[PDB]
C-alpha cells in the first residue's frame, strides 16, 4: 500500500508490545526460552532470528513480494540459488557476469551442472541459448560491469518461462529503486547488500527476493544447513542503511550524469559508457527496464597509463565495490578483472586503460573537479 | 576540495596506515600502551579517543569551524556551556527555550546564576535584555519550539558582543545545512545530534562547535571532569548518520512544505506556523539566515480534541524528538509542554489543539494523505 | 605464551600511532589501495585485519599456524565438507550433530559417500577405514547428549594408515578440555556459537589446522561461498574468548556437582556424564581430556519429561550450550524430535532422557533448581 | 539468588513472544505513545529497557532498590557532588582518586566547603566529622596507591550521628569484594570502566543506594545533565559482569602469586597489598573485603622507574585498571604526574613507587614477565 520511500522506512518495523520502540531492539539472542511462547517460533538463532526478519520483511515490501531470504554476503546468496541446480542440468548465463559468480559457476560445473554462457542482448543468441536440454536457470546481472550494456528481462524471462526454467536476475547495480525484475516478470532478485542497499561500505551481505513457496522453503533449508546466514548486528547496519537507500541513489544518479557530461568534454577520454546515454546499444531497453541509468560510469582513458592516472585522485577513493557514499575509481584491467588473461579482456571489449566509478554522494562539483584535475595531469 | 555534501562523507575520514580501511576502525579501547606512541597523545578513554575525534573533526568542518566537541547528549553539551557561567552573572535567554534548557537554567539558578528571558525578536525586548549587568551568555534557540518564532543571530549577536558577552546558538532545529551560526556572528553552535545529525533514532549526542580556544580548554577541561562523554560505539553511528544529513534535510523539508500546503487548505486547521510562509511574523529574517525553512511545521486543530487527532495518524508515529527518519506527531499540551501549567501555556501561546510534526523521509505523498486522513475524522 | 595467556593476548595486533590496547573494530569492507605499503586488503569478504585477529586468537589456543572462522559452525563444517570429491568417502558415526549429518546427506546427494560406522571398538574402527576412498574422517567427541568417547589418537592413527583427513568437532569440550592436533587429527572444527563466545549473543564457526594447501583451500571457499562473519559479530567472539578457560572451569565443576545430585535422586534412573568413574571409555576419557566437560544427561523416572521442564525456576529450557546461562532440554521433544520414536531408541535416547548444559551461576542455585524440579 | 547467579540474571527481563536469552539491545531513542498498556517509556535521555536491565543487574548484586548507570564513573560521582549545597561541607580523605578531587574543586568554586582527613585514626575521624554543615563524606578504599583501608562501618557510624551522608568508592574491590552498603554506607559509587565491565571497551558509572528521595534526586539530575550512557554501551558492561566473580577471584590468586615473587626480588623495597598480615589496617581489611584485591604496589630498588616499566613484555604499560589485559604504570610518572614532586613525597608516593594491575593472564606467564623485568 505505502509507497516506495515509506517502504524503505517502516517495512519490517515491527511494534514493541509494552515498550513501544519506533526503532526495533537488536536481537542478539542465539538462544530461546519455549515454554514462554504462546506459539513457539523461536528455537535457535541459525535457524530464527526476529532482526533478521524484519530486514527480510523490508526487502520484500521494496519489490512487492511475498519472499525475502537474506545470507552472510552476495556470494552466499548467489551459492544458495545455484545449490538447487541439480546434476545434468543446465545454467544459462552470460560470460560477463561478476567475477564471484563465475567463480560459483566453476562449483557448479564440478557437480556435474552444464554451465552455458550466451550472448543475451540478440533474438538469435537468446533462443540459441534457451534451447539447452535441461535448462534450470537463467542467470541475468544486468547492467552488466563494467562495460554497462543491459539485458531485457521481460524477454528473456518470457522465453525462459516457456522453457519452464527459473529466472534470476543479479540487481545489486541498480538497486530495486531503479529496477524491478520480479515486475519485469523474473523470479528471484540477487543482491549483494554490500553495496548501495546498506550503503556505507561496512557491512557485507546478500539477499534474495521472490515469490515462490517451494523455492522459499529450499532457499531456507540450504541457509539453515549450510549456515550462511547473516549476525543481528550486520543485519541492524544494512537495515538502518535501507533508509536513505532512495535518497543515496537519486543522489549518485544526478552526479553521474554531471560526470558523464565532463568526460564526453575531455581530450583524453575516448568511449564513454553509461546506460543513460541515447546513443547506448539497448538505449530502448535501459528506459523500459530502469526507472534511471544508475551510479556506475566506465571509460576510455587516453592520457597515458591507467595506474598513473589512478594515483591523482584526491577525492575518488581508488578501490574495488561500489554503491557507497564514498565514491569510488578502479581500473578493472588492473583490479576488478585482473585475473582473466589480456586475450580474455580484450574479448570481452575490456581496454586496458577502461576505467570505471562508482558514484557517491558527495558534492558532484567536487567531484567533477576530481575527475578533471585527475584526467589533466601535471 | 570540499564543499558542505563532500564534507559530510570525508570530514574526520583519517586513513587507516596498513590495511587502509576506507571507513575509520572504531576505537573501544579505553586504555592506550604508552611505549607504542611515537609522542604520547592518547593515555585514556575519557580524555582522548580516535573515533570521537574523527566526529568532532567531522562536525567542525561542517561549520568551517577549528573545535568542536562531543557529549553523550544535546543536554551534556548544554550543561557543559552552562557551567561556564559564574555565580553572580547572568543568562539571557528566549522565553520559548527548550523545556532540558530550562532545566538546566533553574539547576544553574540554585548556584547562583541569573536567568533572565527575553523576547529576542524585536530592538526593544533586545535591547532591554542586553542592558542587564553582568551580562555573560546569551542563549538563543532559533526556530524555537512550538511556535516557530525566528531571532536574528546576526543582529543578537552584533549587540551582545558590544556588552563582552558569548552567544550560543541552539541550532538542533534547523542543523548545519540550513544554519551556520558562527558565520551569522555567534561564538558556539549547540546541537542536540539526537536528532537530524545522527537521524535515525537509534542514537543519544550532543555537540559544541566554536572557534575560541580558551573556551576549548574550558570545554575539554569540563567534559573530562564531568565525564558527560559519548560513547565510540556512539560516535560510530552519530557519524554513519552524518553522511546523509543533507540528502535527508532537503527531502524533509521539500516534504514539510507539501504539507504546509495541505494544512492550509484544510477547513479544520486554524493557525498554521511554519517558517517558510510569507506571512511568518520574521519572514525576513528567515530570508537572510537560513537556507531552507527546516521540516518541523504546527498548527492549531479545530476539528476536536487533540487526543482525538492523534489516535487517527497510521504512518505518523506519535511520540516526542523530531529530525528522524521516521515522521513525528506529538501535542505540545499533552506531551512536551504538559509539565507547564494551564495558565503557562495560554502566556507562551501554546493551545490545547497545538499539534507539532516532524517531518520524515518517507513518501510526500504517504505522508500528506495520512494526515489529511486524521484532519477529516470524526471519533 | 601459556594458555589463559593466550585467550587474552592472541592475536591482540599493535595499534601503531595511537597504542589501544583492545585493537579497534574494522567496520569498513572497502579498502584504499594507495594507503598500504605493498597492499593486502582489498576486500573485506575476502580480507578484515578484526577477523583476522580472532584467527590468530583460536590457531594460538592450539598452537597451530592456522585457523579460519565463518559465520557459523554449520558453514565451518560445509567448507571442510566440500573438499571431498563425489566418489570418495566420509566416515562417521550415526549419533553425530543432525546439523552435521544434514551436510552429510547434502553431501551424499552430490554423490558423496557417507558411511556411519562404530569407531568405540577396534572392530567398528577397521571395518570403517577398510572403505576404499577414504577421504575424511569425522570425530565428534564426546557424542550428544549420550556423552560417549572416541579415541581421537587411536582413530587418527588408523585413518592415517590409510591416507585421510581426520576432523573433531570439538565444540563439546572446548580447547580448553581437549586438543585435537595435539592428539594426532587433522582438523579441530568448532560452533564458536556455544562455549569460545560463551554469552549467547553471536554466531559462528572456526576451523584450526595446520596444512598450508588445506589452508589455502579452505580459505578459497570461504571467500567463493561467502560464508564470512561480520567484523562486530568477531569482536563479541574475541571478546567472550577472553573469559573462556575461568568459564569452562566454572562449568565443570558445576556439572560435577550436579552429577552427583543427580545420582543420589530417587527419581533419576541412568546418569551420563564423561568424568563417572564407570564410563564405559573411562580410560579414554581420562587420556583425552583435561577435564570432563559441562553436559550432563540423566534419564528422569518421575512423570512426563514436558511436566520436568516446566518445573526450572533458574535453567533456562531451550537448546544450545556453553553459554553463561544454564540450559535444559528433552532430546526426545527438543533436538531430537524429527526423528522417529523406533529411531531414538535405536540410538539410545529415551523418551525421559533429559540433558543439561551447565553455565556459570551459582552452584549451589543450580542444584537447588534442578532439585525442585526433579520433585524427588 | 547467590552472587555468582546474580550476575547472570539479574535484570534478565522476559522477551515475551519471542523467548530470548539474552535481552534484546534497546537503541530505540523514542517510542510510540499509543502503543504502551500503561505509558512508561517516553524519550531516551529518561527511559530505556537495556539501561535499567543493567541497573537492575546492579542493584542486585548488593540486594539494593535502586541503582543508576552514567556515562562514566566521573558522570556518577559528579552527580553524588551536585547534591551538596554551596556552603556545606564534604569531607574526603587525602589520598583520593584525582578525577574525584577534580570535582571537589569544581564544588568548591560553586562555594562548597572540602575537607581532607586522615580517615584511619579515631582522632582523624572525630576531627573531620566535627565539621559544622557537614553533607557528605566520601570514603575511597582501598585507597590508591598505597592501599591503605578506611573502616566503613566505623566511619558511617559516626557520620550517621551527624546526619550526613556517606559514599564508598568501591570500584577498586568491587561488590565481588565489598558490599559498602552492607557495610553502613548510603551509596556505593563505580566506575564501571574497571573491573565491572572487565574488558577495557566501554566507559560507564554507577550508583547503588537504598533511599528513595536520593533517587528522584540522582535521576531528575542525570536526565537534566544528560551524562546519561549509550545502549550499546551499556550492552558491553552488562555483558562484561556475567564474568565479573570468575575474573575477580582469578585476579586476587594471581596477585598473591606476585606479592611471593616481589618479597624475594633484592631490587624490591617496601611492598603494599592488603592481604599481607603486616598491612597497618589489616583487620579492618579482614572485616571488610573477602578478599585483598587485585592490585599490588612497591617500591622498585633498580634506578628510576622507567628502567623497570621498559622491560615488560606481557604487562601493559598504562593507566586504568581492573580489566582482563594486566597492567603496569608508575604513578609519579602517569596517574599522579600533576602533582608536584613536594606534595607525593607528603603523600608517600615515591619517585619509583610501581603499581600493578592484575589481569587474567596465566599466573606463571605474569610472574615470570614481572621477575624478567625486575632482572634486567
Ligand atoms: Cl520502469
Ligand atoms: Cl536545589
Ligand atoms: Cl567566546
Ligand atoms: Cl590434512
Ligand atoms: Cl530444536
Ligand atoms: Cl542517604
Ligand atoms: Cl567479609
Amino acid at each position: 500500500g505505502m509507497r516506495f520511500g515509506t517502504r524503505l522506512v517502516h517495512g519490517g518495523r515491527r511494534p514493541s508490545a509494552g515498550t513501544g520502540d519506533v526503532v526495533p531492539p537488536i536481537h542478539v539472542s542465539t538462544t530461546y526460552e519455549r515454554r514462554a511462547q504462546d506459539e513457539p517460533r523461536y528455537f535457535y538463532g541459525r535457524g530464527e532470528n526476529p532482526t533478521r526478519e524484519e530486514l527480510e520483511e523490508c526487502l520484500a515490501g521494496l519489490e512487492r513480494a511475498p519472499f525475502a531470504t537474506v545470507f552472510s554476503s552476495g556470494q552466499a546468496a548467489a551459492a544458495t540459488l545455484l545449490s538447487l541446480v541439480r546434476p545434468g542440468q543446465c545454467v544459462v548465463s552470460t560470460d560477463d557476469v561478476y567475477a564471484g559468480t563465475d567463480g560459483l559457476f566453476d562449483l557448479a560445473a564440478r557437480q556435474g551442472v552444464r554451465v552455458r554462457y550466451a550472448d543475451l542482448t540478440t533474438p538469435e543468441g537468446i533462443a540459441a541459448a534457451l534451447a539447452e536440454p535441461d535448462l534450470a536457470l537463467v542467470w541475468i546481472e544486468t547492467p552488466t560491469n563494467p562495460l554497462l550494456t543491459v539485458v531485457d528481462v521481460a524477454e528473456v524471462s518470457r522465453r525462459a518461462h516457456e522453457r519452464g526454467a527459473r529466472v534470476v536476475v543479479d540487481n545489486t547495480f541498480a538497486s530495486p529503486v531503479l529496477q524491478q525484475p520480479l515486475a519485469l516478470g523474473a523470479d528471484v532478485s540477487l543482491y549483494s547488500t554490500t553495496k548501495s542497499i546498506a550503503g556505507h561500505a561496512d557491512v557485507l551481505g546478500g539477499a534474495l527476493v521472490y515469490r515462490d513457496a517451494d523455492l522459499h522453503a529450499a532457499v531456507r533449508a540450504y541457509r539453515t544447513t549450510a549456515g550462511n546466514v547473516p549476525g543481528a548486528l550486520d543485519c541492524f547496519l544494512v537495515r538502518r542503511g535501507l533508509h536513505t537507500l532512495s535518497l543515496r541513489v537519486h543522489r549518485q544518479v544526478a552526479t553521474a550524469r554531471v560526470l558523464v557530461e565532463r568526460l564526453r568534454a575531455s581530450p583524453v577520454v575516448g568511449a564513454v559508457h553509461y546506460p543513460g546515454l541515447p546513443e547506448h546499444p539497448q538505449h530502448a531497453v535501459v528506459k523500459a527496464q530502469m526507472s534511471a541509468p544508475g551510479a556506475i560510469v566506465s571509460f576510455d582513458y587516453l592520457g597515458g597509463p591507467a595506474e598513473r592516472l589512478l594515483d591523482r585522485f584526491t577525492l575518488f577513493t581508488c578501490g574495488v565495490s561500489l554503491g557507497g557514499v564514498h565514491s569510488l575509481v578502479e581500473c578493472p584491467a588492473l583490479m576488478t578483472h585482473r585475473p582473466l588473461s589480456a586475450e580474455a579482456r580484450a574479448r570481452r571489449g575490456i581496454g586496458e586503460s577502461l576505467i570505471r566509478l562508482s558514484v557517491g554522494i558527495e558534492d558532484p562539483q567536487d567531484l567533477a573537479e576530481d575527475l578533471s584535475r585527475a584526467l589533466a595531469g601535471g
